[PDB]
């Protein structure tokens, strides 16, 4: 990796743009004002680790990053000399400083998250060089914070249909494997699902968390053994009850998934399961349930229509809150078409059909990590405060067609409120520590992670009110 | 890197789970039927055969990890590790596999064989699937070489309706996407396909994908230009846009230069202080140095119009050949917020409805071109279709009742081009008659090793549009 060769190619051409004479470049991350009021602050911590801590610049990496650039912009504007600088008065050490709201933070919309600034005055563009590679923490920010809500959408539900929230932290596990762009988005958004819930199927995201986190828990999240439709239709058509009948009697001591939707999900909940392996499935433990899977169709109306099979073949009781509740060998998990919107339909219309939240399990893939962007929590970097011949100024954007995207002046200060609540002082008035002191804590500083935090404070932080 | 560790949780228990006595498992990839995407361009493969699949994968280091953090993630001893075990021992870690792909850049109609996957080991029958997780992301440089490549196509009929040729298509659309990707590997998978299609990009971290993974006769197959960020023009100081503005124009002078003209008031900046505080300062600057006034903010087209009726009424507005308004050569535009393929296609449209030339404008994309893609927009989908269990080769597929889009292929396919031009998918091995001639498909990975290598300039001239 070449930190020289990670940033928008523009921002090359940044030193020789700033006001002549200009010590220091303040910057800020937050995810701006436009449903998602407050945002889980996750994975930072990853990136001052893998890519701006320690001896980041070399002779090398100038030279090919020059060699590129002169290509690049058919032009020499790459600054070796600001590059060479880094290397020969601070040894590859970038001379930059960080302040970060704790990892795991649960923090409202137009806050401070984060800042950054350079601590020597000849790298004053270095602070937006690294814009590019901070920016990209709206990714973890993102998958985070919706998992979150999905977390709160479950809880309500579950709650209101069986009393309790039972179960929560596996009500809501991760297919988005193949679905996401790289190996890398997989960890990285595998490990931002794992701060609210403990089932993932993105196996990526627990050497990650393990890397640069760490839990007391040999494992930060788990899984069930699962069927798919190539250990199904291997069988032949005619033989998916063989299929069925070998698949749970390979995993009659565990929780069992099996994707039931083949050829006909239906015929497989009324004929099969229903009938033909009733004997195979009344017999299974609490502890090791069959989980039948619809993959096809209306996510919430194939939902409703195998409870309905399912609650004439077996056995239903009503439970404590009034709700329908499956017998304890036998739940239900829909991972087809599973995102916020969809779930929440789900939820609703099952408690609609007073159906419980225990009977149902939801898995999410492209969903959950991949359809999310930059624009949905408007996770923005802009420069706060510009120091020019020695003067400091507060710099802002303020577009005439766009007041969502005024930024924040000044130097930028985070404080907890005497009611418990967060606010974001501008201008340098949180100098003054009228609400006590900044909750922004130095995490980086000339080469060096200097707080960290493991995935158990995270976890802890990111929690719900109920 | 651990291959072990890069596969969904669930497939570690697949080996139990397939009719015992299965010698052979095989799988194809394929962007499934239903903007209207019709055809694909098949790109990212080499990539993910070299980076994650070939030589030894496989270590005794690498199987007792997979075996600790198993056992754990399952509370249960599921892991093959027997079967993990026999491919570090028989084969050296190298995958006994069979990768059988249609040459990368070609431009394929949906529904169409693009790759298959099947074991070459009896004893490797449940490897086929494993590796169906990293092989599936190849969706993400399908996809956005497909995205990209629309746009193109919309890019190339309004410049060759509004110009005559399509003179500067090829920096049109530019990757300003680095920053909205969900990572560093994701950027460079990214750029690098849209490079494909375009030589414009910021996303640096495509040129190293580029060069390391395919490779390039050109020394860079990517370029950009000098230009200003909302930072460099508000460090001035709100009262300060004109001092701003003029020390990056003089700065870049020799060189084309984007300027960001929204900071505080994108129709004052283009009125006053580009129309007549620096005019002398644009007016003066050559063909090959042009100012690119950038608007970042507000309505895509109601700005873009705007902007090119307040630089109209500033500066000298000729016609081009074909009847079009073309802005004087030292002054362009750069439309880079919100741009995706629906927005441009407004855009150029409503430019061309005003008499503008499309001379005039450039692109610039960043969600919308490297993240706003999902899987599910072209059904890039991947399935078992032929089994072999106690010697009977069987033909095997899903048909949900509920959906019969997700219906999969039967059997031993073979992509071919017919007389006529157009592609057909062979399902049941029949391409094993010789009919619509010789298999598309080719081995591209046997064992452990790359067999067929594709250059980044052999896929540029496969992509390239018909027009
Ligand atoms: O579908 C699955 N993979 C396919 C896949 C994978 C990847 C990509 N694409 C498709 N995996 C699966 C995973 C978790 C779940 C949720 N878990 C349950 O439903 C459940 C319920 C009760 C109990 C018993 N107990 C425990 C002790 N406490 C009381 C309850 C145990 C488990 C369901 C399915
Ligand atoms: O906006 C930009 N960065 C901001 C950013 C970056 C990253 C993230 N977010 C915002 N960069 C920018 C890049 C390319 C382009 C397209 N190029 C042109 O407009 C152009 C026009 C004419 C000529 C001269 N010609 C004469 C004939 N011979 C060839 C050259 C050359 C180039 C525009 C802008």
């Amino acid at each position: 990796f070449n930190i020289l060769l990670a940033t928008d190619s523009y921002k090359v051409t940044h030193y020789k743009q700033y006001p002549p004479n200009t010590s220091k470049v303040y910057s800020y991350f937050e995810c701006r004002e436009k449903k998602y009021e407050e945002t889980v602050f996750y994975g930072l911590q990853y990136i001052l680790n893998k890519y701006l801590k320690g001896k980041v610049v070399t002779k090398e990496k100038i030279q090919e990053a020059k060699d590129v650039y002169k290509e690049h912009f058919q032009d020499d504007v790459f600054n070796e000399k600001g590059w060479n600088y880094i290397l020969e008065k601070y040894d590859g050490h970038l001379p930059i400083e960080i302040k970060a709201v704790p990892e795991g933070f649960v923090i409202p919309r137009g806050n401070v998250l984060f800042t950054v600034e350079n601590t020597d005055p000849e790298c004053y563009w270095l602070t937006n060089w690294i814009e590019t590679i901070l920016v990209q923490s709206w990714y973890p920010i993102t998958v985070a914070t919706n998992s979150r809500e999905q977390k709160k959408i479950l809880a309500k539900y579950l709650l209101e249909t069986s009393g309790n929230l039972d179960g929560l932290e596996y009500k809501l596990h991760d297919f988005g494997y193949r679905g996401v762009s790289s190996q890398e988005t997989a960890g990285i958004g595998a490990s931002a699902h794992l701060v609210n819930f403990k089932g993932t199927d993105t196996v990526a995201g627990l050497a990650l968390i393990k890397k640069y986190y760490g839990t007391k828990d040999p494992v930060p999240g788990y899984s069930v053994p699962a069927a798919e439709h190539s250990t199904i239709t291997a069988w032949g058509k005619d033989h998916e009850k063989d299929a069925f009948e070998h698949i749970v009697t390979q995993f009659s001591s565990v929780p069992v998934s099996v994707v039931s939707d083949s050829y006909d999900i239906y015929n497989a909940c009324e004929k099969i399961w229903g009938e033909d392996l009733r004997h195979l499935i009344v017999s299974r433990s609490t502890q090791a349930p069959l989980i039948i899977r619809p993959d096809s169709g209306n996510p919430l109306d194939t939902v409703l229509k195998v409870l309905e099979i399912l609650g004439k073949k077996f056995p239903v009781t009503e439970n404590s809150k009034g709700y329908k509740l499956l017998p304890p060998y036998l739940r239900v998990i829909q991972g087809d078409g599973v995102d916020i919107n969809t779930l929440q339909e789900i939820v609703e219309g099952m408690k609609q059909k007073m159906w419980s939240i225990e009977n149902i399990a939801f898995g999410s893939g492209g969903g959950l990590l991949q359809k999310l962007t930059r624009d949905l929590l408007n996770c923005s970097f802009k420069c706060s405060y510009v120091v020019t011949n020695g003067l400091g100024i507060n710099v802002f954007k303020d577009p005439v067609a766009d007041p969502n995207k005024r930024s924040k002046k000044g130097r930028l200060s985070l404080h907890r409120t005497p009611a418990g609540n967060f606010v974001t002082l501008e201008e340098g008035k949180g100098d003054l520590e009228e609400y006590g002191q900044d909750l922004l804590h130095t995490v980086f500083k000339n080469g060096k992670v200097t707080k960290s935090y493991s995935f158990d404070e995270i976890r802890k932080n990111a929690q719900l009110n109920i």
